[PDB]
C-alpha cells in the first residue's frame, strides 16, 4: 500500500471527517490528558508581576474516525503540516500575554496517530505567564506561580480536561534559575471556570518558588551594618570637636536614607509594609538616635558653658561635665549590645516566619 | 440528520447567505446587545496615560437567516473556525492602542446559534486603553477609566449598539490592583459619535479607581517629615558652633531638593500644581527658614562681637547676647508647633477636597 | 432586485472592471479629495523627535465604472471586506515609521459609494510621525509639525491630491495635550515632489505646537532662584567662619551644576545653545561670583594677620579690616539687584522674541 | 486594444512567461543597475553600533520576454500588485537587522515596464544597519557607514549587480542629521562575496559622517574647565584654615570623578583609550595635584608647629614659615599657565589628528 | 528541453512525489549534514543572559526521487519560491528566542539540486540564543555559549543529524566583538535528547568567549585605587584638624560604597561571591581602616588632654603623645606596604586561575 494514498485517505475528501466536528459527537465528552515539559523558565519580574516560560504542551486524545487497521505499524509519525483537520483542542491560558508559536524552519509540532485512534500533539510555546506575588516578606520569601489550562467555547459536558496520570509536569534536566530555587514537589489540582455562558473545564499546575537570600544579604544587609558601625564610631570623636561629630552623624543618616531609597527602587508600589522596611527603619533609627546622643552632650557641655561664664557653679560645672562624659562612656557599650539583640531577634523571628510559610505550602 | 450536512447547509453555498449583507437589510436597524467580562486589569501607567486589560467581549445579534428548526437542540454550539461567514458586526474601540488576539493553539473564539436565530460571539482581547488622567490631587485622587465601544462604517439608522440589561460588566473574582482599587458601582452610558461622514453608535462604560495612600505615605510623607525633624534638632546645638550648624541646615535643604525632584520624576510634565508639590514646597519652606533663623542668630552675635572689640556698650553686649539666646529658645518651641499646624490644616483641606471628589462622581 | 446579486454584479467576473487599471484611463488624471479627522494626538518625543497620532483618512474620488442607476437609493453603505477591488488610490506618507492599520474584532474601513460613482474610503491608522524640532530656545517654543501625504507610484499627470474645500483637518472634541498646545489655525499647502523617475502630487498639513511653560517655571527655573538666595545668605554669615562660608559657596556651585546637567538630560543632543542654557550660565556665574567674592575677603584679611604678626602697620591694620568689611556690606545689597535686573533683561528678551515667533508663524 | 486584455496577456497563462526563471536562461548573466535614494537618515547609536535610514531602493534590469510592440506608449506604467510575476532579483542587505517594508494604504511600489523590456522596480524601506565604528577620538571623529548589497542564491555568473552609471546614491534636499554632518561625496566600491558555495555579486557603498563638536564642548569642556579652576581658587584661602582648603580640594576631586564617570556612560565597552579619556585624566591629576600641594603646604607648617612648641630654632621657623608661604605663592601663577600649555597641545594634536584623518578618508 | 517544463516535471502533479513524505520511506533514516556560517555575532547580555547571533544555516540530504538524468548540467541551482515541496527537514534550535525569517526584497534562501539528487537548502536567521553564564569570576573569566540543533517530530531512528566533515562553523572574515574575543578552536559535539515520547537527534557547537580586561581596568580598578591613594593621603593632615581628617575618612569610606554599588548594576542577581566583590570589599576594608586609625589617635590624645585637664601626669602627657605621634608615623609607612601585598596577591591568584579555567575548557 503506497504511504501517500493511506495518508490522503485518512484526510480524503471521499471520507467524511469534517474537521469542524468534535469525535463521538453528541455522545459522552472527549476526554484530554495532557503533561508539560518545561524546557526553559526565567525573566521572573516583580515589577511587572510575570514569569515566562518556554514549554513543550503534549495533548493526547482519542479520536474515533482516524482508526486504522491496514498498516500493522501502530506508531505511524506524521507530518505537521496536515495538522489542519485533526480536530485540534481547543486550549488556552487562563492568565497568560503573548504566547507566541515558533515557526523556526518549520512549524515546530508533532503528530502522531495510534492504531487504535489515539492521537499525541505536542507543540512548542513561550508564555508569559503573569501571577500575583505577596511580599508581605521581601527579603526571604515563597512564590506560587500558576498556569492555568482552560477550554475556550466547549462547556465541560462537551470537552473535559485531565492531568496525565504519570508525569504531568517534566522539567528540563540542568534548568537552573539565578535568583530562584524551584521545589521538586509540584500541585496539580483542577479547578472548574464558572461564567454565565457555562461551566468549563480547567486545569492548574503551582510552581513553588523559593528566593535565594545570598544577594540580598551581601547587596542590602552588609552595607547598612557598616552604615550602623560608622554611626558607632561616631562615640569616640572628641566632644569638644562639634563639626567633625555633627558631619558624621549627618551623612551616616543621609546615606541611610539613600540606601533604604535606592533598595525598593526595584519593587511594585505595594501599600503594605515588607521585611526590608523593617530593617531599613530600626537601622535608620540607630544612626537618628546617635546623631540625637551628641545633640544631648552638645546641650549639656553648653550647659556646662552657660553656668561658666555669665552658688555652687563648680560643683554644676563638675556634674554637667561628669555627666557629658558619662553618656559617652555609656553610649559607647549600649548600642552595639542592643543592636545585637535587635538583630537576633529579627533573624530568629523571620527564619520561624519562613519555617510557617513552609509549613503551610 | 448528519451533523456535516446541517452545518454545511447553513453556510451552504447552494443556500443564499451572503455574508457580506447585514441581517433584515433595507429594514430595521440590527440591535446588538454586548457584555464585557474583564479577565485582567492593570498595568495603569500614568506616565504614558494609559491601562491594559484583557476582556471577553460577548456580542448578541439576532440573524434571521440562520434560523432552524431541523434540530430539536436549540443550544448547538459550534466550531470557531466557521465564523468567516456569520456577518461580524463592526466593532473598534475608539481610544485603543494595539487591541491584539489571541492566536495560542486555537482562534479563542466562541461561535453558539440559537433556534430562533440568536447568536452569542464570544473573543478574547487585550486592549491598550488609553484614558486622560487629571492629576490635580496626586497623592490622593480617583481616576475614572473610560472604555468606548464604537461603530466603524455603519450609520446608527444601519447599526445600533445597546449595554446588556443584565450584568453589563463582569469582574473576575479575586482580581485586585496592586497600586489601586476598582469601585464595584460603574457607569454604563451611552454617547453617539457624529462625524462629517455621519451618526455611529457608541456605548461607553466607565470605571472609578481609586489610588491607595498606603505606599506613598511610607515613600514620600514619612522622609520629608524626619528632614524637617533633622533641621529641628539644629537649634539645640551651639551657636558658636557655626560649621556644624551652617552644614547641617545647608545638607537638610539639599536633601529635601533632590527628594522633591526624584520623587516626581515618575510623572507627566502637566503645568499645574500638584498636592505633592504643596507638601514639598512648604516642608521646604520649614527647613529654609531653620537656615534662615541660624544667618539671623549668627548675624546678632557677629554685632554684639562688632560691638566687644573695635558708650553703653556692656549694656549692647547683654542685649546682643540674650537676643540671640531668645532667638533660639523661642525657635526651638515655636518650629513644631507651627508645623503640627500646617499638617493638620493640609490633612483637613485634602481628605475633605477627596471627599467632595467622591460626592461628585 | 436581490441585494446580493447587484453587490456581486459591481464587482461581477462577468462584467469588465479590472481593479488593476485606474478609473477614465489614458485620459484626464483622477483627481483626490482628502480630509482626515484626528482622533488621538500626543507621544510628543523630543530626542526621538517624533509625535505619534491616530487618524481617520478619508478619500474621495469619482470613478465612472461604478455608476449605477438600478437602485433608487444613493448612499448604499457597503461591506468594507470587498474593498479588494475598488481601485485603492495609493497613498503614503512621506515622513513616517510604523503606519500600522487596526484589526481590532473587523477590519477599520468604509466603504460607500454613491450614485454618480464617488467612492468614500475611510480608514483609521495610527502614524509615528517624524518631525525635526528647533530647540533654540528650549524654554518656551513653538515647534511645527507636518504630515505630508505623498502619491507614490503615479505621476502627477496620472493622479493629483487636492486637499478637502471644506474641514481638511477636524480635531476631535475635549482632545488635550498635557505638555502642549494645540493652535486652532492650520496651514494647507500642496508641495509637489520631484525625483529623477517624474514628479508626484503630494500635499502636506502644519499643526503649529505651544509648549506650556507651567512645567518648567516649577521645575528648573524656582530651584535655580533657590539656590542663588542660598549663595545670597553666605554673605551674612562672619568672615572669620572661613569653613561654614567656603563650604556654603561649594555645595551652592556644585548643587548647580548637577541641577544643570541633571535637567538637559531629556533632550536631543544639538550643537546649539538654548536659552535654559543662558539661563543656567548666568545663576552658576552668581554663585561662582559668590565663592570668589568670600576668596577675595578672607584674602584680604589674611593680608591684615600678615602685616599684624611678622611702619603704619596699625593704620594698614583698620584699612584692610575696613576693606573687607566694606566688600561683605556693598556685596549683601549689590549682588541681588544685579540679578534681578538680568531676570528682567532676560524674561522681556525672550518674550519678545516668543512673540516674534508668533509674528512670524 | 482594450487595456486590460493587454496587461493580462504579459502576465498571460495562455503565453509562457514561468516568473520562476531568469531573463535569458543559460546565458549571459542579468545584468541589474540599481540607485538608492535616501528619504530619512538618523537614530545613530554608538552603543548599539547601528543607524536606521529608509530608502526608495530602484531596480534596472532588462527582460527580453516583456517587450511589447503592440501599444506606441513606451512608457507604460502598471500597477504593484502584479508584480508577484515580473522576476524579481534577489537582493539583501548583508548587515542589517529590521528591513520592513512599506504596507500603509497600498504596498509602496512602482512597477514600470519600457518597451524595449527595460524594468524600472523601485521599493520604500527602512534598514537598521549595522556598522562598525572605531571610537578612538571619541570627541571628534569621522565616521565611515557602510550599506552592502549583495545577491543571495544566484552566483557572480548567474547575476551580476552594478552602481548606477549617474546619481547612484541621492540625498533628498533639506535632510539633516542633528549630532552628524554628511560629506557629499560618496564611495561607491564593489567587493565580491566569497563562500564555499560560490561567489554572488555584492556593491556596497560608504557614507563619511562628521562628528559635530558643538554639543561636547559645551556638556563636557567647560564643567571641566570649571572644576579645574575651582581647584586653583582653594590656593588663596589662607593655609590656616585646614578644612576649607581640605574640604575644598576633595569636593573639586570628588566631582571631577563622578563627572567623568557619568560622561562615558552612553558609549559602548570599547577596551582602547580615547580621547576624552585623556582629557579627564589630565584634568583630574591636575585637581589631585592641589590636594596634594595643600596636603604639603600643611606638612611644612606642622613641622614649623612641630620645632615651635615640644638651638637654631627660630631660623627653622623663619624658614618653613616662608617655604610654605613659598609654595602658596609660586603655585597660584605656576598651576594655570601648565594647564594652559597642556590645553594648547592637547587641541593641536587632536585637530591635526582630524586633518590626519580627513587626508587619510 | 524547456527549462519550465523540466523544472515543473520534478514538482509535477502527474508524476509522485507528496512532499509530506520523508525521503525512501519504511527504510533507512535520512542522513542530514550540517554546517552553519556566523555572519553576525554580539549584542551580549549579561542581565539577560542571551546572546544574538545572524546565521546562514546550509543543510545537505539526498532525495532519491529528485534525480534527474536528462539534463547533463549537474549544478542546476533553482528559485527559492518553490521550496514548498521539498520536503524541508525540520530543524529547530532548543535554547532559542525569536529567531525570525528575513524577507527583505525577497526571501532569503537557495535551493540547489544536484543530479543524484543532492539537495543543498541554506537559510538566513538571526537567532536569539540563551546561554546561562557562570559569573564566578566576573572581572575576567571565560564564557561559553552553545547554540543546539534538533529535531522536533522525527525520532532518532526516522532522522539523524550530522555535523559537516570540513568547516562545520565558519566565522566571518574581520568579525569582532567589542567586548569579548571569540576562540578559534570550535567544540563540535553531538548530545542526544531523550523525552517520553522518544529520542531525537541534536548536535550542538560551543563557542568559547574571552571577556576583555581593557574596559574595566580604567572603570573600576583604576578609580578604586584612587580613592585608598586619598585615605592614606589623610594621614599627613595635622591630628589636630579633626574636621579636616574626620571628613575626608568619611568622604572616601562613602565613595568607595557608591562605587561599588553603581558598578555591579548591570550585571544579573547572583547569589555568589564575585572577584569584583572581593576586591571592592578589600580596598572598601582599607579605607574604613583609615578611619578607625584616626578615630584611635583622636581618642589617645583625648586621653593626654583629660590628664591635662581635670602623679606622673607629665610623664603620661609625653607617652600618649609620643603614641599618638608613632601611630600616625607607622601608619603612613605600614597601609601603602600592607596594600601592595594584596594587590600582588589577589593578581597572581586570579591569574592562575584564569589560566587554571583555560587549562581545563
Ligand atoms: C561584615 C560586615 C561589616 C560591616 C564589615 O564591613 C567590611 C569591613 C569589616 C566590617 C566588619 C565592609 C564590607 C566587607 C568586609 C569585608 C568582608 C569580605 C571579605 C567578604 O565578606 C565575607 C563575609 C560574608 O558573610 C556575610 C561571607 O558571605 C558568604 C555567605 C555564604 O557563605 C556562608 C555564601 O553566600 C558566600 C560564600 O559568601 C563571605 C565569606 O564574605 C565580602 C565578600 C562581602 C562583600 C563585600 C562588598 C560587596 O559589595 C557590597 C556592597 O555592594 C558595597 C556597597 C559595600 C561592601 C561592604 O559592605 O564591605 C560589600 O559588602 O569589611
Ligand atoms: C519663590 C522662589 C523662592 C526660591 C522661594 O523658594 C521657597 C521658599 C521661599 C522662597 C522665596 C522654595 C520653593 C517654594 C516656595 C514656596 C512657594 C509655594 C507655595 C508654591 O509657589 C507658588 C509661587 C508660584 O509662582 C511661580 C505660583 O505658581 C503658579 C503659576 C501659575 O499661576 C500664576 C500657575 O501655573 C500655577 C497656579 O502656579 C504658585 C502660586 O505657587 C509652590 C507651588 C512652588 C512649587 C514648589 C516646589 C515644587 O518642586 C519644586 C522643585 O522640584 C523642588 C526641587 C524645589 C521647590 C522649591 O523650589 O521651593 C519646588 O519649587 O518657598
Ligand atoms: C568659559 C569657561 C569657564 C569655566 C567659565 O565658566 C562660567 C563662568 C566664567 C568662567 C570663565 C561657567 C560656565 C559658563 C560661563 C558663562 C558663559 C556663557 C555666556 C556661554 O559661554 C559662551 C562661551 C562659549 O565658548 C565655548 C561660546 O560657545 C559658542 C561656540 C560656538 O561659537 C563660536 C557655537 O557653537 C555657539 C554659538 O556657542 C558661547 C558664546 O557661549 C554659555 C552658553 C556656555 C554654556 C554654559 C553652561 C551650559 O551647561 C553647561 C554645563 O552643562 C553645566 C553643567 C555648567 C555651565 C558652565 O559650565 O558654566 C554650562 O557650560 O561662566
Amino acid at each position: 500500500m503506497p504511504p501517500s494514498e493511506f495518508l490522503d485517505k485518512l484526510m480524503g475528501k471521499v471520507s467524511g471527517y469534517d474537521a469542524r466536528i468534535r469525535p463521538n459527537f453528541k455522545g459522552p465528552p472527549v476526554n484530554v490528558t495532557c503533561n508539560i515539559f518545561i524546557n526553559s523558565f526565567g525573566s521572573i519580574a516583580e515589577t511587572t508581576m510575570d514569569y515566562r516560560v518556554n514549554i513543550f504542551l503534549r495533548q493526547q486524545w482519542n479520536d474515533p474516525r482516524l482508526a486504522y487497521s491496514e498498516y500493522p505499524d501502530d506508531s505511524l509519525d506524521l507530518d505537521p503540516s496536515m495538522l489542519d483537520s485533526i480536530w485540534k483542542p481547543d486550549l488556552f491560558f487562563a492568565n497568560e500575554k503573548g504566547a507566541n508559536f515558533h515557526e523556526v524552519t518549520t512549524d515546530n509540532k508533532l503528530l502522531r496517530i495510534s492504531k487504535n485512534g489515539n492521537v499525541l500533539y505536542s507543540i512548542r510555546i513561550t508564555l508569559v505567564l503573569a501571577c500575583p506575588m505577596d511580599l508581605k516578606n521581601f527579603p526571604m520569601d515563597v512564590q506560587t506561580c500558576i498556569m492555568q489550562l482552560e477550554s475556550f467555547g466547549y462547556t465541560m459536558n462537551d470537552l473535559i480536561f485531565e492531568w496525565d496520570e504519570k508525569g504531568a509536569v517534566q522539567v528540563a534536566d540542568g534548568l537552573t534559575l539565578p535568583q530562584f530555587i524551584l521545589k521538586e514537589e509540584k500541585d496539580l489540582r483542577y479547578c472548574t471556570k464558572h461564567y454565565n455562558t457555562g461551566k468549563f473545564t480547567c486545569i492548574e499546575a503551582r510552581f513553588h518558588l523559593e528566593r535565594q537570600m545570598g544577594y540580598y544579604l551581601i547587596q542590602m544587609y552588609i552595607p547598612s551594618l557598616l552604615i550602623v558601625i560608622l554611626s558607632w564610631v561616631s562615640f569616640w570623636i572628641n566632644m569638644d570637636a562639634a563639626p567633625a561629630r555633627v558631619g558624621l552623624g549627618i551623612t551616616t543618616v543621609l546615606t541611610m536614607t539613600t540606601q533604604s531609597s535606592g533598595s525598593r527602587a526595584s519593587l511594585p508600589k505595594v501599600s503594605y509594609v515588607k521585611a526590608i522596611d523593617i530593617w531599613m527603619a530600626v537601622c535608620l533609627l540607630f544612626v537618628f538616635s546617635a546623631l540625637l546622643e551628641y545633640a544631648a552632650v552638645n546641650f549639656i557641655a553648653r550647659q556646662h558653658k552657660e553656668l561658666l561664664r555669665f552658688k555652687t557653679v563648680e560643683e554644676m560645672r563638675k556634674l554637667f561635665i561628669s555627666r557629658a562624659k558619662r553618656i559617652d562612656t555609656v553610649s559607647r557599650v549600649a548600642f552595639p549590645l542592643v543592636f545585637l539583640i535587635f538583630n537576633i531577634f529579627y533573624w530568629i523571628t523571620y527564619k520561624i516566619i519562613r519555617s510557617e510559610d513552609i509549613h503551610k505550602q
